[PDB]
């Protein structure tokens, strides 16, 4: 007990009062505008039906959504009027309208039912309470839904940032009589605020069963992530230019040699891949792993992580000249390394406090201490302990840095698989930064990825032709439900990563 | 004794013959002809003097070329031929013809005296010849003066490639009648080979003294150097985007967080950088010291490189808790940790022999007996002995690969000074792979630098825009005059770096 690393008191200097990301969901005219200074001026039963569908449906199969699993919607105080009284409050969604004239209760009125919340402040204050730690994994996408007013304020900082996709209605009709404009900015330029806006989909122009036969057409629009394109581009200059070889086993690979990525972990964004879904549930259960210095993997499988399986059998652990090793037991690797460095082992259930280099807690000490220090790292290369480990160590170096107050963190890796290996291990990086900045009391900033062989299964070649083949979306968020006392008593429950919208596993 | 790293018998399959590179001196018309046929067609004298002092001329002070460091000039037959009696041979400088009519005896003839050679081949022979053990010391630039045959050769490869500058001469003069035709062509095209040429320097259009009052310019071209730019652009980013630090001492410093560089070590061609001269002499004295595991500093010293002096004096010792050790002892640095890592440390005269993890020779074993092993990689990060150590590695891993036979070797560096630091370890680094590839019998191929901190001291910055204001050259070449039976009998004397041609030290 303690040995452990004791967390600080209050959350990093000028810091991030967690949000939730959102999406907006809009209809214009040609000129870009929205509605004729109260409501809307033209009238396609179609976007109304496309809207309903849009604000309702949540990911997956056909899952009804209950309160105890649903989609909320955003609006300001003039739509939640505009709204006809047989539709109100909108069915299936969590009525969430802003007031500081109205309250809660204020505003239920014919009767009578409880899925609505009136917020006091604007756009910021909703998405803090909705990821509020009972309404974040109750609620699965947030929307908005205007007006003029509320949309100012999406494609403004801090809200735009969070902003993660825009479907957007155009409507073929046109008068200037129409008051306030909508316009998603053309990329690179002063209005954009430095993002970049995408065709992710695009209908059909269609015509519509109203009035006028009036046209209209949909499309979504997202915002380009060159983060995870960065990796993307890694794979197929592999796939396209890599040597062929041919590792232990004997299976062929595709390999380039050196490389390097890096991504923003600032405000809790986390690297974790759209263009194919991650283990985050076991990224997080073998980092904590990692962090306690701990060896017997059945810790893992315990918790239903099973990757340690292969290299943790009686037969894998003989293979490796490993006798004496119980089945699950793994020797001096990875993390016992990490808080151990040197320690002599003999098995994992023996005490191991006190004995070996303790990196990690020296780390933490001097971040805090001197953030200007050129060899705050940490190593689990450890020649000595090499052959009584069974596996070397591929994620073997990690380098912190301190610039603004923000930690960022280089991991340097000697054989990385793109497959799987490399997305795995971006998110096991950036969740230490994460946790390491939550410990010295820092907000996080960049972790820089620096591959050695990167490589692709021939196998796994034309697979990920497939995922090529798609467009990244934007990365989600880690938010904690919880703290602790100390660093090691922190638990995959603890964290919710919100926002996640990838493509099938 | 052995406990060495023995030697392999020829050099790697398939190898680079040791070759010179050289720099081409042509006139041409506007349309880009060099003679009518045979011979020349216009007349200007200020060419010809252009020319002499060109070819002539060594670099430095007023050092009359003796026999014994000299420049050379290579001609085809026909040329030897054209140049009047009256001033053949070419005076100052090393006449090379290249025949395979004529030899070395068949050719002398006024009388009397033996400033020339015949080769039997073509350019290669000659440049292989030059950069033969006794040739090389005394030839300091090789010229190629002509004709069409040999401009030919010049831009062809692998001619092409050891070419390293262009002293072209227009002049303004205009026949169809000019049967040869010699044009530099542009960059990206197909005919460029790849390589992208620059003006360097180009003259005022001048008017000559002869019969018809012609016109005539000079201009000086260069191969642009990517490679070395990379390291530049780097610099400026620093200098603008860096943030401002302080280190332990307390100097100021501007400084970035993690980057990559790559450089070619194809036919021991050679990562000196040309804006700034390097210390050669030292790079290649300090890696050898550290292949044998050295720690006695004063082996550096004695032969006349003090760098560890400062890390070394009787004060720093003790500043860093090393009551025990002997001035100029430094523990278990660098080399140490390569050849013995985790061999308990003493004093440098106590013997190692035997004792901690001999990283270096496990990795010549691996990449001869199975070259696609993913973990052929060494490290002087230790945490154990770092406290004993005089000072911690900057450079603290290092991972070879291999593709094609070509050994590549990515390098890990944690603290990085643009100022000196950098550009020695590039060259060390670079040294080190060479000597690695000739050990285990392959050629060499890509050096990967990999930064931590980045950084360029406060003093350094106006320096450092003073640097930036050049262009760089294209690099030198490592070249054997001997081998050795062990990599660890290697000296500084055995090798010799040619063609080396920078701004001021
Ligand atoms: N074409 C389309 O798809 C599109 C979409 C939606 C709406 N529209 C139309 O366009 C019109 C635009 O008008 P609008 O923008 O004024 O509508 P609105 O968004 O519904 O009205 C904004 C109201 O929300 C509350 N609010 C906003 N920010 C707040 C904050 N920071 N703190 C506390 N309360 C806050 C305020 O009510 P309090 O007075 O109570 O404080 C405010 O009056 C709407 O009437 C709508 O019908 C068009
Ligand atoms: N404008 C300018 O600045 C410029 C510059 C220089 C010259 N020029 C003129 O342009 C003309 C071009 O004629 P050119 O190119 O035929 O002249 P050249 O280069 O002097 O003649 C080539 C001769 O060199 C020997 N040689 C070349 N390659 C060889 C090889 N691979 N192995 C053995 N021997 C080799 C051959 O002699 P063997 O028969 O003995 O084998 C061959 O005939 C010259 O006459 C010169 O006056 C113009
Ligand atoms: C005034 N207002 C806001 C409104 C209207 N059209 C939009 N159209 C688009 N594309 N995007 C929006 N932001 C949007 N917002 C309205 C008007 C009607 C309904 C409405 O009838 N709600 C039903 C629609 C059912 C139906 O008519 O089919 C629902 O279930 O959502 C909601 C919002
Ligand atoms: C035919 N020939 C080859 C020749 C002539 N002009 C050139 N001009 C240029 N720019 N580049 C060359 N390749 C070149 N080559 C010649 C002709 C004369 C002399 C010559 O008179 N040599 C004296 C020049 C002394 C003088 O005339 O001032 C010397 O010292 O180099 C040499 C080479
Ligand atoms: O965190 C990990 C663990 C394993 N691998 C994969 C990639 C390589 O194929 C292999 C490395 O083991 P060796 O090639 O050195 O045996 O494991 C990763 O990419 N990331
Ligand atoms: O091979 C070397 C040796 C030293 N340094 C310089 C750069 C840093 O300023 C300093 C590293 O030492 P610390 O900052 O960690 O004390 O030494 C190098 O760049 N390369
Ligand atoms: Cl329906
Ligand atoms: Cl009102
Ligand atoms: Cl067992
Ligand atoms: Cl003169
Ligand atoms: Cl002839
Ligand atoms: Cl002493």
């Amino acid at each position: 007990s303690l040995f452990k690393i004791r967390m600080p008191e209050t959350v990093a200097e000028g810091t991030r009062l967690a949000l939730r990301a959102f999406s907006l969901v809009v209809a214009v005219d040609e000129r870009g505008g929205i509605g004729d200074g109260r409501s809307i001026p033209w009238n396609v039963p179609e976007d109304m039906k496309f809207f309903r569908d849009v604000t309702t449906k949540l990911r997956g199969k056909n899952v009804k959504p209950s309160p105890a699993k649903r989609n909320a919607v955003v609006m300001g105080r003039k739509t939640w009027d505009s709204i006809p009284p047989k539709f109100r409050p909108l069915p299936g969604r969590l009525n969430v309208v802003l007031s500081s004239t109205l309250t809660t209760q204020h505003l239920l009125d014919n009767l009578h039912a409880d899925s609505i919340v009136a917020v006091n402040g604007g756009l910021e204050q909703a998405l803090q309470l909705l990821a509020s730690p009972n309404y974040t994994p109750s609620i699965e996408t947030v929307y908005c839904i205007g007006g003029g007013s509320v949309y100012a304020e999406a494609l403004r900082p801090p809200c735009v940032h969070l902003l993660q996709a825009i479907y957007r209605t155009t409507i073929r009709a046109s008068e200037s009589s129409c008051s306030v404009f909508f316009r998603v900015p053309e990329s690179g330029t002063e209005a954009a605020a430095g993002i970049e806006w995408q065709r992710e989909t695009i209908s059909e122009e269609l015509t519509s069963a109203n009035g006028n036969e009036t046209k209209y057409y949909f499309e979504k629009l997202i915002p380009r992530n060159r983060e995870e394109e960065q990796y993307l581009s890694l794979v197929d200059r592999i796939i396209r230019e890599g040597n062929v070889k041919h590792d232990r086993t004997g299976v062929g690979t595709l390999s380039i040699f050196g490389a390097q990525m890096r991504f923003s972990l600032r405000n809790n964004r986390l690297p974790l891949l759209t263009t194919k879904r991650v283990f985050w549930r076991g990224v997080c259960e073998e980092l904590l792993w990692f962090l306690r210095g701990e060896t017997y993997a059945k810790k893992l499988s315990d918790k239903g992580v099973h990757i340690w399986d292969d290299n943790g059998s009686r037969a894998f652990l003989d293979s490796r000249g490993l006798t004496e090793y119980e089945e699950m037991d793994l020797g001096p690797v990875y993390g016992f390394q990490w808080r151990h460095f040197g320690a002599a082992y003999t098995h994992h259930d023996a005490n191991y406090d006190g004995q070996g280099v303790d990196q990690i807690k020296a780390i933490v000490e001097t971040l805090k201490t001197n953030p200007d220090d050129r060899r705050m790292l940490f190593t689990a290369w450890n020649p000595s302990a090499l052959p009584r480990m069974a596996l070397p160590p591929c994620h073997l170096l990690a380098q912190f840095y301190v610039s603004n107050g923000e930690l960022s963190c280089m991991l340097y890796q000697r054989s990385c698989d793109m497959g799987l290996g490399v997305p795995f291990n971006i998110a096991s990086y950036a969740l230490l930064t994460i946790l390491i900045a939550k410990a010295t009391g820092l907000r996080p900033g960049e972790l820089v990825h620096t591959l050695g062989d990167a490589h692709v299964y021939s196998n796994h070649v034309e697979p990920c032709n497939e995922q090529l083949k798609r467009v990244p979306r934007a990365f989600p968020y880690l938010v904690f439900r919880r703290e602790r006392e100390f660093l090691e008593d922190y638990e995959e429950g603890d964290m919710e990563v919100i926002d996640y919208a990838p493509y099938p596993p």
